[PDB]
Protein backbone atom coordinates (compact mmCIF):
# COMPACT_ATOMS: atom_id res chain seq x y z
CA UNK A 1 0.00 0.00 0.00
CA UNK A 2 0.78 3.17 -1.08
CA UNK A 3 2.57 5.39 2.06
CA UNK A 4 -0.37 8.07 3.48
CA UNK A 5 0.17 10.47 6.30
CA UNK A 6 -1.96 10.96 9.16
CA UNK A 7 -5.63 12.01 8.16
CA UNK A 8 -5.66 15.16 9.26
CA UNK A 9 -2.88 16.33 6.54
CA UNK A 10 -5.66 16.13 4.24
CA UNK A 11 -7.55 19.15 5.66
CA UNK A 12 -8.87 21.53 3.07
CA UNK A 13 -7.24 24.76 2.18
CA UNK A 14 -8.34 27.35 4.63
CA UNK A 15 -10.33 30.83 3.89
CA UNK A 16 -9.72 32.90 6.90
CA UNK A 17 -9.11 35.96 6.33
CA UNK A 18 -5.74 37.89 6.61
CA UNK A 19 -2.02 39.52 2.77
CA UNK A 20 1.74 39.45 3.02
CA UNK A 21 4.38 39.55 -0.03
CA UNK A 22 6.71 37.25 -1.45
CA UNK A 23 10.12 37.82 0.01
CA UNK A 24 13.44 36.84 -2.39
CA UNK A 25 14.28 33.17 -2.11
CA UNK A 26 17.14 32.87 0.34
CA UNK A 27 20.41 31.42 -1.86
CA UNK A 28 20.37 28.36 -2.22
CA UNK A 29 23.28 26.47 0.35
CA UNK A 30 25.61 25.05 -2.21
CA UNK A 31 28.47 25.10 0.03
CA UNK A 32 30.66 22.67 2.74
CA UNK A 33 28.64 21.48 5.99
CA UNK A 34 30.92 21.97 8.14
CA UNK A 35 30.06 24.23 10.97
CA UNK A 36 30.93 25.80 14.39
CA UNK A 37 29.43 24.05 17.22
CA UNK A 38 27.52 26.13 19.60
CA UNK A 39 28.75 23.79 22.27
CA UNK A 40 33.02 24.52 20.92
CA UNK A 41 35.25 23.72 24.14
CA UNK A 42 32.54 21.73 26.24
CA UNK A 43 33.70 18.55 28.06
CA UNK A 44 32.23 14.90 27.38
CA UNK A 45 28.84 16.27 28.38
CA UNK A 46 28.61 18.66 25.58
CA UNK A 47 26.46 21.12 27.12
CA UNK A 48 28.50 24.37 27.69
CA UNK A 49 27.16 26.77 25.73
CA UNK A 50 29.92 28.61 23.84
CA UNK A 51 28.43 31.95 23.11
CA UNK A 52 31.20 33.18 20.15
CA UNK A 53 30.66 30.57 19.10
CA UNK A 54 27.04 30.01 18.64
CA UNK A 55 27.34 33.74 17.10
CA UNK A 56 29.31 32.03 14.41
CA UNK A 57 27.30 28.61 14.25
CA UNK A 58 23.90 31.25 13.55
CA UNK A 59 25.79 33.22 10.76
CA UNK A 60 27.05 30.55 8.80
CA UNK A 61 23.66 28.72 8.60
CA UNK A 62 21.95 31.80 7.95
CA UNK A 63 20.00 31.06 4.70
CA UNK A 64 19.50 27.65 5.78
CA UNK A 65 17.50 29.26 8.63
CA UNK A 66 15.86 31.57 6.56
CA UNK A 67 14.92 29.11 4.13
CA UNK A 68 13.56 26.68 7.00
CA UNK A 69 11.34 29.30 9.23
CA UNK A 70 10.77 31.03 5.71
CA UNK A 71 9.43 28.39 3.67
CA UNK A 72 7.22 26.74 5.94
CA UNK A 73 5.52 30.01 7.32
CA UNK A 74 4.31 30.81 3.55
CA UNK A 75 2.74 27.06 3.57
CA UNK A 76 1.23 27.80 7.14
CA UNK A 77 -0.16 30.96 5.59
CA UNK A 78 -1.27 29.16 2.68
CA UNK A 79 -2.98 26.12 4.37
CA UNK A 80 -4.66 29.03 6.63
CA UNK A 81 -6.29 31.44 4.29
CA UNK A 82 -5.57 30.11 0.48
CA UNK A 83 -3.99 32.98 -1.03
CA UNK A 84 -2.27 31.31 -4.08
CA UNK A 85 0.50 33.79 -4.08
CA UNK A 86 1.75 32.16 -1.07
CA UNK A 87 1.38 28.76 -2.40
CA UNK A 88 3.32 29.78 -5.48
CA UNK A 89 5.97 31.71 -3.18
CA UNK A 90 6.64 28.47 -1.32
CA UNK A 91 6.88 26.25 -4.45
CA UNK A 92 9.34 28.67 -5.82
CA UNK A 93 11.49 28.88 -2.51
CA UNK A 94 11.73 25.11 -2.41
CA UNK A 95 11.85 24.09 -6.16
CA UNK A 96 14.99 26.77 -6.26
CA UNK A 97 16.73 24.98 -3.55
CA UNK A 98 15.51 21.63 -5.28
CA UNK A 99 17.06 22.36 -8.74
CA UNK A 100 20.28 24.02 -7.01
CA UNK A 101 20.73 20.66 -5.14
CA UNK A 102 20.80 22.49 -2.51
CA UNK A 103 22.08 20.56 1.34
CA UNK A 104 23.41 18.04 -0.47
CA UNK A 105 27.45 18.24 0.18
CA UNK A 106 29.43 15.12 0.54
CA UNK A 107 31.91 17.40 3.17
CA UNK A 108 30.01 17.56 6.65
CA UNK A 109 30.37 17.37 9.69
CA UNK A 110 28.12 16.69 13.01
CA UNK A 111 27.00 19.78 13.28
CA UNK A 112 26.45 19.98 8.89
CA UNK A 113 24.71 16.78 8.79
CA UNK A 114 22.19 17.38 11.48
CA UNK A 115 21.61 21.51 9.13
CA UNK A 116 20.70 18.66 6.24
CA UNK A 117 18.48 16.71 8.15
CA UNK A 118 17.20 19.26 9.91
CA UNK A 119 15.79 21.77 7.19
CA UNK A 120 14.72 18.27 5.36
CA UNK A 121 12.45 17.63 8.17
CA UNK A 122 10.82 21.18 8.31
CA UNK A 123 10.36 21.62 4.29
CA UNK A 124 8.57 18.10 3.83
CA UNK A 125 7.24 18.06 7.11
CA UNK A 126 5.32 21.38 5.57
CA UNK A 127 5.05 20.33 2.29
CA UNK A 128 3.14 16.96 3.74
CA UNK A 129 0.09 18.92 4.07
CA UNK A 130 0.14 20.77 0.53
CA UNK A 131 0.43 17.34 -0.88
CA UNK A 132 -2.61 15.47 0.69
CA UNK A 133 -4.70 18.05 1.16
CA UNK A 134 -8.17 17.27 -0.19
CA UNK A 135 -7.91 20.42 -2.25
CA UNK A 136 -5.21 19.10 -4.41
CA UNK A 137 -3.14 22.41 -4.57
CA UNK A 138 0.19 21.05 -6.29
CA UNK A 139 -2.84 19.68 -8.94
CA UNK A 140 -1.41 22.96 -11.06
CA UNK A 141 2.01 22.73 -9.87
CA UNK A 142 2.91 18.97 -11.30
CA UNK A 143 6.83 20.30 -12.70
CA UNK A 144 7.80 21.95 -9.21
CA UNK A 145 6.30 19.19 -7.33
CA UNK A 146 8.30 16.78 -9.34
CA UNK A 147 11.74 18.56 -8.57
CA UNK A 148 11.14 19.37 -4.94
CA UNK A 149 9.56 15.69 -4.24
CA UNK A 150 12.69 14.37 -5.98
CA UNK A 151 15.22 16.69 -3.83
CA UNK A 152 13.37 15.45 -0.71
CA UNK A 153 14.38 12.09 -2.03
CA UNK A 154 17.69 12.45 -2.32
CA UNK A 155 17.75 14.52 0.80
CA UNK A 156 16.55 11.56 2.82
CA UNK A 157 19.02 8.85 1.18
CA UNK A 158 21.82 10.90 2.33
CA UNK A 159 20.30 11.57 5.92
CA UNK A 160 19.85 7.68 6.03
CA UNK A 161 23.61 7.60 4.99
CA UNK A 162 24.70 10.21 7.63
CA UNK A 163 23.09 8.29 10.55
CA UNK A 164 23.18 4.84 9.90
CA UNK A 165 26.27 2.37 11.30
CA UNK A 166 26.42 3.94 14.66
CA UNK A 167 26.51 2.07 18.56
CA UNK A 168 24.05 3.16 20.62
CA UNK A 169 26.17 5.40 22.67
CA UNK A 170 26.26 7.96 19.84
CA UNK A 171 22.39 7.41 19.11
CA UNK A 172 21.05 10.27 20.60
CA UNK A 173 18.05 13.09 19.88
CA UNK A 174 20.00 13.60 16.71
CA UNK A 175 19.49 10.20 14.95
CA UNK A 176 15.68 10.84 16.38
CA UNK A 177 15.41 13.93 14.37
CA UNK A 178 16.73 12.38 11.34
CA UNK A 179 14.47 9.78 11.87
CA UNK A 180 11.53 12.08 11.37
CA UNK A 181 13.30 13.69 8.63
CA UNK A 182 13.32 10.41 6.72
CA UNK A 183 9.77 9.68 7.53
CA UNK A 184 7.99 12.57 6.73
CA UNK A 185 10.41 12.12 3.48
CA UNK A 186 9.12 8.82 2.87
CA UNK A 187 5.67 9.66 2.85
CA UNK A 188 5.59 12.59 0.50
CA UNK A 189 7.94 10.24 -1.86
CA UNK A 190 6.40 6.92 -1.28
CA UNK A 191 9.44 5.76 -0.31
CA UNK A 192 9.49 2.56 1.68
CA UNK A 193 13.22 1.86 2.63
CA UNK A 194 12.93 5.13 3.96
CA UNK A 195 9.99 4.32 5.62
CA UNK A 196 11.82 1.48 6.86
CA UNK A 197 15.03 3.02 8.78
CA UNK A 198 13.10 5.49 10.56
CA UNK A 199 11.01 2.41 11.74
CA UNK A 200 13.96 0.59 12.70
CA UNK A 201 15.45 3.91 14.12
CA UNK A 202 12.36 4.51 16.78
CA UNK A 203 13.06 0.91 17.86
CA UNK A 204 16.63 1.95 19.10
CA UNK A 205 15.01 4.70 20.73
CA UNK A 206 12.29 2.71 22.36
CA UNK A 207 15.07 -0.07 23.67
CA UNK A 208 17.13 3.27 24.88
CA UNK A 209 14.39 4.19 27.14
CA UNK A 210 15.59 2.73 30.91
CA UNK A 211 13.01 1.08 32.71
CA UNK A 212 12.27 4.70 34.97
CA UNK A 213 12.08 5.98 31.51
CA UNK A 214 15.32 7.34 31.34
CA UNK A 215 17.31 7.94 28.38
CA UNK A 216 21.29 7.46 28.86
CA UNK A 217 22.72 9.62 26.39
CA UNK A 218 20.19 12.56 27.07
CA UNK A 219 21.44 12.26 30.83
CA UNK A 220 25.20 12.53 29.76
CA UNK A 221 24.16 15.89 28.93
CA UNK A 222 23.90 16.63 32.84
CA UNK A 223 22.26 20.35 33.41
CA UNK A 224 20.12 19.78 30.02
CA UNK A 225 19.06 16.39 30.59
CA UNK A 226 15.49 16.86 31.01
CA UNK A 227 15.54 19.37 27.91
CA UNK A 228 17.20 16.71 26.43
CA UNK A 229 14.61 14.28 27.20
CA UNK A 230 11.56 16.31 26.57
CA UNK A 231 13.86 17.34 22.71
CA UNK A 232 14.16 13.73 22.15
CA UNK A 233 9.76 13.58 22.41
CA UNK A 234 8.56 15.40 19.24
CA UNK A 235 10.83 13.50 16.33
CA UNK A 236 9.70 9.96 18.10
CA UNK A 237 5.92 10.80 18.70
CA UNK A 238 5.80 11.81 15.46
CA UNK A 239 7.38 8.66 13.85
CA UNK A 240 4.86 6.71 15.83
CA UNK A 241 1.85 8.33 14.82
CA UNK A 242 2.95 8.12 10.92
CA UNK A 243 4.12 4.75 11.58
CA UNK A 244 0.59 3.73 13.19
CA UNK A 245 -1.40 4.55 9.88
CA UNK A 246 0.70 2.73 7.57
CA UNK A 247 0.33 -0.38 9.61
CA UNK A 248 3.42 -0.44 12.03
CA UNK A 249 2.29 -0.22 15.35
CA UNK A 250 5.16 1.15 17.62
CA UNK A 251 2.98 1.77 20.52
CA UNK A 252 4.12 -0.89 22.93
CA UNK A 253 7.95 -1.34 21.64
CA UNK A 254 9.99 -2.11 25.00
CA UNK A 255 7.07 -2.21 27.38
CA UNK A 256 5.51 0.92 26.11
CA UNK A 257 8.97 3.07 26.02
CA UNK A 258 7.44 5.82 24.67
CA UNK A 259 4.52 6.49 27.15
CA UNK A 260 6.99 5.67 30.02
CA UNK A 261 9.67 8.59 28.68
CA UNK A 262 6.66 10.99 28.23
CA UNK A 263 5.58 10.30 31.79
CA UNK A 264 9.19 10.85 33.10
CA UNK A 265 9.38 14.14 31.20
CA UNK A 266 6.34 15.48 32.67
CA UNK A 267 7.01 14.23 36.00
CA UNK A 268 10.53 15.97 35.75
CA UNK A 269 8.61 19.33 34.48
CA UNK A 270 6.52 18.98 37.62
CA UNK A 271 9.27 18.50 39.80
CA UNK A 272 13.22 18.83 38.71
CA UNK A 273 14.00 16.28 41.43
CA UNK A 274 14.39 13.18 40.24
CA UNK A 275 16.29 14.19 37.31
CA UNK A 276 18.83 16.66 39.30
CA UNK A 277 19.10 13.12 41.81
CA UNK A 278 19.71 11.36 38.53
CA UNK A 279 22.20 12.86 36.96
CA UNK A 280 23.47 14.94 40.30
CA UNK A 281 22.93 18.01 38.77
CA UNK A 282 20.78 20.97 38.90
CA UNK A 283 18.10 21.28 36.07
CA UNK A 284 18.50 24.27 33.46
CA UNK A 285 14.68 25.10 33.48
CA UNK A 286 15.15 27.50 30.51
CA UNK A 287 13.43 25.25 27.73
CA UNK A 288 10.95 23.26 29.69
CA UNK A 289 8.92 27.07 29.58
CA UNK A 290 8.45 27.41 26.36
CA UNK A 291 4.90 26.40 25.15
CA UNK A 292 6.09 25.08 21.81
CA UNK A 293 8.80 22.82 22.93
CA UNK A 294 5.64 20.65 23.91
CA UNK A 295 4.24 20.16 20.34
CA UNK A 296 4.73 16.27 21.10
CA UNK A 297 1.33 16.06 22.50
CA UNK A 298 -0.02 16.10 19.61
CA UNK A 299 0.82 12.93 17.88
CA UNK A 300 1.41 11.45 21.40
CA UNK A 301 -2.48 11.98 22.49
CA UNK A 302 -3.42 10.59 18.89
CA UNK A 303 -1.44 7.77 19.62
CA UNK A 304 -2.25 7.05 23.33
CA UNK A 305 -5.67 7.64 25.75
CA UNK A 306 -4.08 11.36 27.30
CA UNK A 307 -5.01 11.10 30.88
CA UNK A 308 -6.15 14.28 32.49
CA UNK A 309 -2.62 15.86 33.83
CA UNK A 310 -1.64 15.25 29.62
CA UNK A 311 -4.63 16.62 27.98
CA UNK A 312 -4.58 19.58 30.67
CA UNK A 313 -1.08 20.16 29.69
CA UNK A 314 -1.71 20.18 25.94
CA UNK A 315 -5.16 22.11 26.14
CA UNK A 316 -3.06 24.84 28.36
CA UNK A 317 -0.27 25.44 25.67
CA UNK A 318 -2.39 24.74 22.25
CA UNK A 319 -1.78 25.60 19.67
CA UNK A 320 0.96 24.34 18.94
CA UNK A 321 3.56 25.57 15.99
CA UNK A 322 7.22 24.15 15.14
CA UNK A 323 8.83 24.91 11.91
CA UNK A 324 11.04 21.80 12.41
CA UNK A 325 7.67 19.56 12.66
CA UNK A 326 6.25 21.08 9.54
CA UNK A 327 4.85 24.63 10.97
CA UNK A 328 1.16 23.82 12.31
CA UNK A 329 0.81 20.64 14.53
CA UNK A 330 -1.90 21.21 16.01
CA UNK A 331 -4.10 21.64 12.95
CA UNK A 332 -2.63 18.59 11.51
CA UNK A 333 -3.37 16.63 14.31
CA UNK A 334 -7.41 18.12 15.13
Amino acid sequence: ADLVPPPGYYAAVGERKGAGSCPAVPPPYTGSLVFTSKYEGSDSARATLNVKAEKTFRSQIKDITDMERGATKLVTQYMRSGRDGDLACALNWMSAWARAGALQSDDFNHTGKSMRKWALGSLSGAYMRLKFSSSRPLAAHAEQSREIEDWFARLGTQVVRDWSGLPLKKINNASYWAAWSVMSTAVVTNRRDLFDWAVSEFKVAANQVDEQGFLPNELKRRQRALAYHNYALPPLAMIAAFAQVNGVDLRQENHGALQRLAERVMKGVDDEETFEEKTGEDQDMTDLKVDNKYAWLEPYCALYRCEPKMLEAKKDREPFNSFRLGGEVTRVFS
